[PDB]
């Protein structure tokens, strides 16, 4: 459910809309966080989750540590690929539940939208209102 974490002196409010945020504590998802950031302070670190009411393939591996410069296009054609999805079959991403440009980069969104313990967290579906 909803979670309050404390981080230099801001009460953080999250609404918890992540499988991967409710089986892993905040304290080691940062802890985790700030330390892919620190090692690799080109590369964006991407939470990747199915809608839950979405009937398209799941995806087996959740953690992708992708270049700044790769486009939202080509991680859709990653994850696409990854999931066995046809070409006649839609794929959306959606960040902070808005759908992302395809020309935007990975690391623009990172910028834009990565959360309170330096994940980017991507939510992708067959429909393009997320649920």
């Amino acid at each position: 459910g909803p979670e309050e974490d404390e981080v230099d002196g801001w009460l953080i409010i999250d609404l918890m809309k992540s499988t991967y945020k409710e089986e892993h504590p905040f304290e080691k998802r940062r802890s985790e966080g700030e330390k892919i950031r620190k090692k690799y302070p080109d590369r964006v670190p991407v939470i990747v989750e199915k809608a839950p009411k979405a009937r398209i393939g799941d995806l087996d591996k959740k953690k992708y540590l992708v270049p700044s410069d790769l486009t939202v296009g080509q991680f859709y054609f990653l994850i696409r690929k990854r999931i066995h999805l046809r070409a006649e079959d839609a794929l959306f991403f959606f960040v902070n539940n808005v759908i992302p440009p395809t020309s935007a980069t990975m690391g623009q969104l990172y910028q834009e939208h990565h959360e309170e313990d330096f994940f980017l967290y991507i939510a992708y579906s067959d429909e393009s209102v997320y649920g």
